C-alpha cells in the first residue's frame, strides 16, 4: 500500500477481521487518543468490499478524521456542512441525504461511539437505512471511553473475560482495548510527568457522593469554598511553569469555578469552554486554540473534541476525579506526540490519587476511601476487581462485589456470565433478584422491606434494628459452642447458638454464619475453635435488621438483613 502499520495497528485490524468472520453482532474497539485511528480504518478500507462509512457525531470529528486520512495518501468524500472507498460523514449531514448512501455498505464506524446514546435520534435512521439495504453489514465502534461513571458501559462482554454492561449495552462486544501503560511504555505517547510534590492541595477528603456516583454541582461549587481564596494562589504557580509551555489544560469544578479561574489568569490569553456555549464560537476558539493565538484553556466538561492539540503539555486537574476513567480521559488530552515535546506536565492540586493505570471497577465507590482489591472466583478462577478497604499489608479487610464478572463460551456458540454469587439469598439468587430464577421455584421472593413490615405487625415477632453483635464461647460434654447475640442501641438483644464439635456442626456454622456474616466472602475464614474466631470478628459484619419469633418462651432467630440499602 501507500501505509505501513505498527504492531498494535494490526493487532486491531486482525481483531476486526476475526470477530465479523464468526459474528454479525457489533463491536467496539477502545484507542488512546494518539493512536493513530486513521491507520486501522485504512487497512480496514484497503480489504473492504463495499463502501465504508465513518460517522461521528461531531462535524470537528469528521473534519479531523477526514484530514487524517487523506493524510495518508489517500482518497475519500465528506458529508457535512461543506472520490474513493471511504465516506467520512457526521449524523445529521448523513441522516439528511440518505439518498446518497444507496451503494454497497460493507462496514460502518462509528468514532466516538460513546457518544451515540446522547439524544442522537438521527443515529438510528442511519442504521435502519444502510441495514435496510446492507442487511449484513458491519459495524464497528471506536472510542477511548468506554465507561462514563454515571452512563455506564458502552459494550458487555470484553475480550479478556470480563462482563462490563448488561444485556442494554449498545456493543455486545470489545474485540480490542489498546492500554495508555502500553502506548506510553513503548513510547507511541508523551510519557507524563505528575509533579512530585505541588505545594497546595485541596482537601476534597469531605466527599459527598450521589448516587449515581457523581459529586453534585452545589456540593462542589459550595462545599470547599472554604477555601476559594486558594484559587488565585494555585493558577500563580500554573502560571509559573506555564512561562515555558506551548498549551495549558485546566480542568475546573464547576463554572463557579472555571470563571473565577477564567479572570485570575492574562486578560485575552485564556479561554472558556464548557456545553454552556456556542456553536460559532467554539469554532472560533478552536482556530485560535491549536494555532496557539491564546494559552489557558479552562473547562468543565472534559469533552474536548477539537482541543486536544498536540502542542498541550501541561494538564492541571482542579477536581476531584470519582472514577479512574475521567482521570485518564483528562491526562489522556494531553499526551500526543508533537514534534520536540518531551513530556506532558500533570498538576494534580485535586484529592486525585497516582494511578493512570488503576483498573476501574465499573461501579461507583461506595466509602469514599474504597480502593480496588481483586477477589479469586472459588467456580471458575477469575480475578475480579471489586470495590474494598485493604490494609496497610496491601491484606483485604472487606471487599464489596456480589458476583463474579467472568464469562466462558462453550464450543456451541453459548456464551455465559459465571453464577458464582459472592453475596447471596435463599436456595441462591442474587441480593435484589425479584423472582428466583429457580427456588424458594420461579417463586416471588420477599422483598426485604415487606418482611420487616408483616414481622413488624407480629406480636409473637422481634425486629430489632441491630447495632451490633457479641460473641461468647463455651463448651460441654458434646464439645464448644459458639453464641451470638445481636443488640440495638437500646440493649434490646436476642441471641442464637452453634455447636462447633462435630463436621456436620463447624459445616452448617460456615453455611450459615460465616458466608452471611464475613467481609471477605470468597476468602475463607481459617479457625480451629471458637477463640480463633473471637480473635478474628473484625472479618465479620453484623445484621442490619434481625427478627426473631417467639415460641418458645425465649426469643429464637428467624430473619437476619444484611446489604439493606433501601430505607426505613
Ligand atoms: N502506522 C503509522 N505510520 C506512520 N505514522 C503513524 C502510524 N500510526 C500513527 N502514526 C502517527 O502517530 C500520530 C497518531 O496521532 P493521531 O493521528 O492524532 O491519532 P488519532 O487520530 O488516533 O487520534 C500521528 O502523528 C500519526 O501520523
Ligand atoms: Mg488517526
Ligand atoms: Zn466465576
Amino acid at each position: 500500500m501507500i501505509f505501513t502499520l505498527r504492531p498494535y495497528q494490526q493487532e486491531a485490524v486482525d481483531a476486526t477481521l476475526n470477530h465479523f468472520r464468526r459474528h454479525k453482532t457489533p463491536a467496539v474497539i477502545v484507542l488512546p487518543t494518539g493512536a493513530g485511528k486513521s491507520l486501522v480504518i485504512a487497512e480496514l478500507a484497503r480489504l473492504a468490499r463495499g463502501r465504508v462509512l465513518v460517522l461521528a457525531h461531531v462535524k470537528e470529528l469528521v473534519a479531523q478524521n477526514h484530514a487524517k486520512y487523506q493524510a495518508l495518501g489517500l482518497e475519500a468524500d465528506i458529508f457535512a456542512a461543506g472520490h474513493g472507498k471511504v465516506v467520512f460523514g457526521s449524523v445529521q449531514s448523513v441522516a439528511r441525504n440518505l439518498d446518497a448512501f444507496q451503494g454497497e455498505f460493507s462496514l460502518l464506524i462509528v468514532d466516538e461511539c460513546h457518544r451515540i446514546g446522547d439524544d442522537e435520534s438521527q443515529y438510528q435512521q442511519i442504521l435502519t437505512h444502510l441495514t435496510k439495504v446492507n442487511p449484513h453489514l458491519r459495524l464497528l465502534g471506536l472510542t477511548a471511553t468506554p465507561f462514563r461513571l454515571g452512563k455506564g458501559w458502552i459494550y458487555q462482554f470484553h475480550y479478556h473475560g470480563m462482563v462490563r454492561g448488561d444485556e442494554k449495552a449498545l456493543f455486545r462486544d470489545c474485540i480490542y482495548e489498546l492500554p495508555l501503560r502500553y502506548m506510553i511504555k513503548h513510547g507511541y505517547l508523551t510519557p507524563p510527568e505528575r509533579l512530585d510534590m505541588p505545594v497546595v492541595q485541596y482537601d476534597f477528603s469531605r466527599l459527598q457522593a450521589q448516587s449515581n456516583g457523581l459529586f453534585s454541582e452545589a456540593d462542589l461549587n459550595r462545599e470547599l469554598k472554604k477555601q476559594q481564596r486558594i484559587t488565585p494562589h494555585i493558577i500563580s504557580q500554573i502560571m509559573e511553569f506555564a512561562a515555558t509551555r506551548k498549551g495549558v489544560m485546566i480542568f475546573a469544578a464547576t463554572v463557579e469555578h472555571a470563571k473565577e479561574i477564567v479572570g485570575l489568569l492574562p486578560a485575552e490569553d485564556a479561554a472558556l469552554i464548557t456545553g454552556d456555549t456556542p456553536g460559532a464560537e467554539r469554532d472560533v476558539l478552536i482556530e485560535n486554540f491549536k494555532a496557539q493565538r491564546f494559552r489557558y484553556l479552562v473547562n468543565v466538561a472534559v469533552l474536548t473534541t477539537g482541543f486536544d492539540a498536540p502542542h498541550v503539555d501541561l494538564i492541571a486537574i482542579l477536581r476531584p476525579t470519582e472514577s479512574v476513567s475521567l482521570y485518564q480521559q483528562i491526562v489522556g488530552r494531553g499526551l500526543r506526540l508533537a514534534p520536540g515535546k518531551t513530556d506532558c506536565l500533570i498538576l494534580d492540586y485535586a484529592g486525585n490519587p497516582h494511578d493512570l493505570y488503576a483498573p476501574e471497577v465499573g461501579t461507583p465507590k461506595g466509602k469514599s476511601d474504597n480502593v480496588p482489591v481483586q477477589v479469586f472466583c472459588p467456580a471458575c478462577g477469575f480475578a475480579n476487581t471489586f470495590w474494598g478497604k485493604t490494609t496497610a499489608d496491601g491484606t483485604l479487610i472487606e471487599h464489596f462485589g456480589r458476583r463474579c464478572q467472568g464469562w466462558f463460551e462453550d464450543d456451541d456458540g453459548h456464551r455465559e456470565q459465571c453464577d458464582f454469587r459472592f453475596r447471596f439469598k435463599n436456595c441462591q439468587c442474587n441480593a435484589e433478584n425479584d423472582i428466583a430464577a429457580r427456588r424458594c421455584c420461579d417463586t416471588v421472593l420477599v422483598d426485604p422491606d415487606d418482611m420487616l413490615k408483616a414481622a413488624l405487625r407480629l406480636k409473637d415477632a422481634l425486629v430489632l434494628r441491630c447495632s451490633g453483635m457479641s460473641l461468647q464461647h463455651g463448651h460441654d460434654e458434646k464439645g464448644e459452642w459458639l453464641k451470638i447475640t445481636y443488640y440495638d442501641e437500646d440493649g434490646a438483644d436476642v441471641s442464637e447458638r452453634f455447636r462447633l464439635q462435630t463436621p456436620a456442626q463447624r459445616t452448617a456454622f460456615e453455611q450459615l454464619f460465616i458466608r452471611p456474616h464475613t467481609r471477605t466472602p470468597g476468602i475463607p475464614l481459617r479457625w480451629i475453635t471458637a477463640a480463633d474466631i473471637l480473635a478474628q470478628q473484625a472479618l465479620l459484619r453484623h445484621p442490619d435488621f434481625v427478627v426473631a419469633r417467639m415460641k418458645g418462651q425465649y426469643w429464637q432467630v428467624r430473619e437476619k438483613v444484611f446489604d439493606y440499602e433501601g430505607r426505613f
